[PDB]
């Protein structure tokens, strides 16, 4: 057959850890599988001149930016080669600003970028299927906007006048972005009662 | 036939996520199709000297500007090659001014620019 | 016939969006048609040294000026090649002064300049 | 067969030390096993120009960064070669900031990175079993977050307003991230008192 | 057989000192054993430009760092060659900060790194 199909058709579900509600496959499992497929394969962690230090011949193994921190890993399995970028994140999967990261945070990110680079080849690609690309955790923020506009538009459709800002005041929400899933679910409850009852 | 028509005539609707009311195909589906069609294909994320740092030999993987942030991805499927530009945004379609972005936002934008670059080839163009 | 006539005699009316009272053809449609007429065609977004930063080897993908912002796109369909300039504009079609633009504004302008560059070839010229 | 399978199929469990609840195989054992497999093999510790000093021809054996400290070890067993990144950590497995490390910390890190580099080859591959992905200490500290949120929510369910920062003020913890394990137990005692009697 | 197995299968327990509850084999014994195995071997103590002094052509025999002090020893027994890193420690096995070490501390560290470098070869690995 081919490397991607062979590697893609494997179950890496047994060797996974559920931390923060995400699925992670161990690097050691990944190291073994590839080693079996190819006895001689290369893993290279890119090194980039660190900005603040700016010392000649000095190349730390990770990007350092005011915006944050980046890592890069290039896995060459057989002839095929490929690379992956990753964001350094807290144990709560939150970003780390310049000067708040620890070496331990960088090594964990380096190991995670390795399995992600392996995921490019068929092995365990389904581990990142539909979770890595989009914002899986929250999709009601916009839904809330549609439902407040439905309220406003229905209110105008009925009579008098209706405005989104006064509707937001019902929810008493300072910022739509700054709204907890728990509060937004409570918000839906407020709106559905105003709109659904007059619909049903 | 041809690569565009073959790739264009596929249904990527099943593997889509509705976030902010927009339809997105997961990079995993795009990556697997590119591998099947072509076993050896290249994805390259362009690196540009970051402005503020201005350190010699210092190349971050994304554009940093007072106006905002840009990413670039070049996908070479078979002989054909192509590139896509993307802004770095919030989870919602909102811009990130200079100094308000996180490394995670840049990563998500990089992955999204990949599927968009794949969308240039026939696969899932109707979504994008 | 001729490439301009072959592309000029098409109806892109169905794939259009009426925003602000103007008619726009989506890039998805424009990009696919260029592939349909030519499997291998090139789209290049010009990069110009950003003024304020003035960092060596630093090239942003759009012009930055005190007067405002400019983008450029060069579409090579078959042998024919051509380029289009456009001003980056707000969602109300108003100008953006230096330091008031967001990366998202630039990417939207880049996509719009693409279809306008395609409009130079026969496809959808009547709209633009 | 092949080097990875032969090396992978070994029991290094007997020669291990349980410190901090993690499993480590001693370098002495790793040095002999490889030596048997290959009489002539090379271990190289990379040297990088130290930033602050910035003296010409001055190369320390470890990375020094404001973010922290990094070490690198390249083990060439037979034809195969490979490299490992390890973050210098306290005896409590915590990060060390720039200017808080001691040469002893670096040498211990260097030895540990060696066995991890050996682990890339089949020997010692399973001992970690992705030991990096589960910290095994953050989850305990994370439970405190679940229990303070339980106290905030159940308080808000009682109808008495509670905020996480004021609930944290009960524990008087400056950084919920860094708290001694005895203090986590002491904090749990505070929370479980005010929370369990309602739960019951 | 082979050098590691021959050297590994020896009892260096008799020539050891119990200081601080640790076991150390004296260098004198290590120098003789290797000399017997190989009449012509080499011991090299690496020299690194000392930071603070920063005098041209000035090379001290040990690393000096704000974090602390490092030594290096490379033992070439027969064809085989190898190197060891030892951190300078107090008589209580505690670290010495920059400016608190004495030349005596460095020489003791250098001798100890030698036996550890010898320990890489089969001789007395069980102790180290």
């Amino acid at each position: 057959q081919t490397l991607f199909e062979q590697l893609n058709s494997k179950n890496v579900n047994d060797h996974t850890e559920q931390k923060n509600g995400l699925t992670y496959l161990a690097w050691s499992y990944a190291h073994q599988e590839l080693k079996k497929i190819d006895p001689n394969y290369t893993v290279k962690v890119h090194e980039f001149p660190h900005p603040d230090i700016n010392t000649e011949n000095y190349f730390v193994p990770y990007l350092a930016t005011p915006e944050g921190y980046f890592v890069q890993v290039s896995v060459t399995v057989k002839d095929s080669t490929e690379t992956e970028w990753l964001p350094v994140l807290d144990f709560r999967n939150k970003s780390l600003a310049k000067g708040s990261a620890t070496t331990f945070d960088i090594n964990k990110a380096q190991k995670r970028c390795f399995v992600k680079a392996s995921a490019l080849h068929g092995l365990g690609l389904y581990i990142y299927n539909g979770e890595e690309l989009p914002s899986a955790s929250d999709n009601d923020i916009t839904e809330l906007e549609e439902r407040i506009n439905q309220f406003v538009n229905l209110s105008q459709e009925k009579g008098r006048d209706a405005t989104i800002d006064k509707t937001m005041r019902w929810l008493k929400i300072s910022n739509i972005n700054k709204l907890s899933q728990k509060q937004i679910a409570e918000a839906h409850q407020k709106l559905d009662a105003g709109l659904k009852q007059l619909d049903s």
